[PDB]
């Protein structure tokens, strides 16, 4: 098999004490593939997973719309884990780009891997982030006629925004973060790389570039409550996006077992206060210049969204949340 050292470098194994990797390392087998070799095919039954040492691969998923969604598998990453988590067929076709080496294992070695402390949770989180990219974005039409799309957040949204053309002003950032400075890389990682269970995020785009986001973060002590936050790009404000997003967030919260939303905001934020007032918010003074509220996540019919839109949002939330 491999050396414990050889596994120690894989993403999913970071921080894992050597001892826990012993049998796994002994049980995996070496793999070498040439360039342009198909490793896995979408829809096929599953046996093995692969830990990539070197080289890389294209990942290609054909969705219901018939469009192939493309991604990359890189050195340090596992591939073929999702089918083994779900007992499903392969979610994607995986083809080597350049020559690739690594280690493979079967369902037996996979069982060892998932019981390695901390690892099962990492596998699930990464699987969710991956499957999130295969969700069909939901068309949303604003009152003013603007056509946008609604989808779960993706780790890649950090890069898209930072290098994008959509502007978030100093004022917008202060209203959102209590600082006008551009959000640090560390913060942007935190905002875009999430588990969807405890921390859930919707992104609205123009069909390419993100223009807004909404998130809830489940409270540690009381799982039935979550803290919420919203951001909308300046040019996109005042068009109904925020009002839409609180509804979408409420749909996802229902799937996630979240009964109540908590919020804090500057006392001067009129648009946000108004959005929450619709849902029955009563305001407490928290710090100086900050106010807070708790509201019940609105149930059936008291959302202005309409059934078709509600069902689409519910279907997508479940796809990311419940996939594995
Ligand atoms: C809990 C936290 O998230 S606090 C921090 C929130 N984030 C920020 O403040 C950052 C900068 N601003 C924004 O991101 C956005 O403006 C948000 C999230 C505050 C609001 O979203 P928007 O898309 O602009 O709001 P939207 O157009 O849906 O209208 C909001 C509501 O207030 C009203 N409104 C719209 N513009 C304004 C305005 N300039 N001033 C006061 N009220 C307004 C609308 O009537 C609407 O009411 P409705 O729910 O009955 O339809
Ligand atoms: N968005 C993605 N990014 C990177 N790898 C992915 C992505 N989606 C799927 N995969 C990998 O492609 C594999 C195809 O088979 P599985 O569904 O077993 O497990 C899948 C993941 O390992």
């Amino acid at each position: 098999g491999a050396r414990v050292e050889d596994l120690a470098g894989m993403d999913v194994f970071q921080g894992c004490p050597a001892e826990g990797l012993v049998s796994l390392a002994a049980s995996v087998q070496p793999l070498r593939a040439a360039a342009g070799q198909v490793l896995l095919r979408q829809g096929e039954p599953a046996v093995s997973f692969l830990l990539i040492s070197s080289g890389s691969a294209e990942v290609s998923h054909v969705g219901d719309d018939g469009v192939a969604i493309i991604a990359r598998a890189l050195p340090g990453m596992i591939v073929g884990e999702i089918a083994l988590l779900r007992d499903s067929p392969r979610s994607a076709t995986v083809t080597t780009i350049e020559p690739l080496t690594g280690w493979t294992g079967g369902r037996g070695a996979f069982a060892t891997m998932v019981h390695i402390p901390g690892v099962g949770e990492r596998l699930l989180r990464t699987a969710r982030q991956r499957l999130a990219a295969f969700v069909s974005p939901i068309p949303v039409r604003l009152a003013d006629g603007t056509q946008l799309m609604l989808r779960p957040v993706l780790p890649g949204d950090r890069e898209r925004t930072v290098h994008g053309h959509i502007q978030f002003s100093g004022e917008t950032l202060y209203r959102r973060f209590m600082s006008a400075r551009v959000p640090s890389p560390a913060l942007m990682h935190y905002l875009s790389e999430v588990d969807y269970v405890d921390h859930f995020v919707w992104v609205v785009t123009d069909g390419s570039d993100p223009v807004a986001d909404a998130r809830f973060v489940r409270d540690e002590t009381d799982p039935t409550v979550a803290e919420i936050a919203f951001t909308v790009a300046d040019a996109y404000q005042g068009r109904g996006i925020g009002s839409f997003l609180i509804g979408a967030l409420s749909v996802a919260a229902r799937v996630d077992g979240v009964e109540r939303f908590a919020a804090r905001m500057l006392s001067d934020n009129v648009p946000m206060r108004t959005i929450m007032d619709r849902y029955g918010a009563v305001w407490q003074r928290e710090d100086v210049g900050v106010i807070t509220t708790m509201i019940d996540v609105p149930g059936p019919g008291e959302l202005s969204l309409g059934r078709e839109m509600v069902d689409q949002i519910n279907r997508v939330a479940r796809q990311v949340i419940e996939a594995v």
